[PDB]
């Protein structure tokens, strides 16, 4: 039950590897967890509610394991704490590519796609704004630009570079690379005059 | 005959503020520049070969805008010459979002609409790398990152941050703040120790 559920994520996952979305079907997901096509609409109601529930998993992933950073600061300095939250997209969707893929290319035409993607980017920007805010009241940063300003800036940054790595675009900064390229970035535009 | 031409594209330029490429028929296209279907073929051989043109045209009027100016270098600080290279596509693009909208959505699936643009930001990413480090010989800015991985997150930055600001994203920065923001990270990441 909780069984066949998980089976239909990993085909779709396992699939989603050689193929779009658009290429796999109703029946590719059955046959690769052991089910007829009714039993499959009996747990989901098609194969774009399955990519949603992947990336939500995904999604909470990353969001309970930057909760966990953010309650239990690491005794290092400034640039390695920025490095710590990067580092996590950089692992979770790392770890997940072609449902990151996938995501990508449903966003154009999926509103809770689109949505869920929302809801949590919002939620980081203010978190990133929050912490901003923080370091100027303590005098380790300068008042230069709006902070929420400046957080959306850079995790949208992220959101698109660490894309590029993962895919291999041409151009993106190679995937062993990039995390030193987005942490030099974050620093010296939050700490630099 | 460059008429109907202009009249096809002026069209499509039109429709594609009211709704996506998917929405739009050959027969809108043809109806709306005062032809038949068969008189559109001659033309174009597909709709999407329309966008394809929309698209060559903006890019190739910001790429002659950005060798304009790198051509005639502005008595000004090195702040606002940054500034002046990236206002280029905040106005050129900018004066263009239901093209540019149509031109990302396309993009997931596309291979034309994606090789031309990455040959685009080839070209710019390496003028920025170049002038980082020309900067850095001058004894203006500090050897860092490599320029070229810099070059590649930065423009990655704004293509992203000017197409969620064009488009009204949530999360975005107000187009009305979006070229200070960007000019700032730039600044600071480029001269930043
Ligand atoms: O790399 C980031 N964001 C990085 C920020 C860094 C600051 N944040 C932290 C930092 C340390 C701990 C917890 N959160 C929130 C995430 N993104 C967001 C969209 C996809 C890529
Ligand atoms: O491209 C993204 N983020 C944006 C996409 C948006 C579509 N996707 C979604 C949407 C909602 C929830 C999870 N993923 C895949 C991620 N990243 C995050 C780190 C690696 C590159
Ligand atoms: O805003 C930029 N790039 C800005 C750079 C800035 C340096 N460049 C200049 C600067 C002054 C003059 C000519 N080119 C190339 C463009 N992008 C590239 C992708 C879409 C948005
Ligand atoms: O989103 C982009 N750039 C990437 C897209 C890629 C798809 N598009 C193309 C592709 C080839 C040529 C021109 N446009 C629209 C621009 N920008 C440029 C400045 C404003 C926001």
């Amino acid at each position: 039950g909780d069984d066949r559920e998980l089976a239909i994520l990993a085909t779709a996952e396992n699939l989603l590897e050689d193929r779009p979305l658009a290429d796999i079907s109703v029946d590719d997901l059955a046959k690769g967890a052991g089910i007829s096509r009714p039993t499959f609409y009996f747990y989901f109601p098609s194969k774009e509610a399955v990519l949603l529930t992947l990336l939500d998993r995904v999604v909470n992933q990353a969001d309970m394991a930057l909760q966990t950073l953010a309650e239990n600061p690491a005794d290092t300095d400034r640039e390695n704490m920025w490095r710590t939250g990067i580092n996590v997209f950089f692992e979770t969707f790392g770890s997940h590519k072609a449902v990151t893929r996938a995501g990508q290319a449903a966003r154009a035409t999926s509103v809770e796609v689109a949505e869920l993607w929302s809801t949590f980017m919002q939620k980081w920007i203010a978190y990133t704004a929050a912490v901003i805010d923080a370091e100027r009241d303590r005098g380790a940063a300068p008042r230069t630009l709006p902070a929420h300003e400046l957080a959306t800036a850079l995790n949208l940054m992220n959101e698109r570079t660490l894309f590029a790595s993962f895919a291999g675009e041409q151009p993106s900064v190679p995937e062993a690379r990039v995390l030193d390229t987005l942490v030099h970035i974050w620093v010296t535009s939050i700490y630099g005059e």
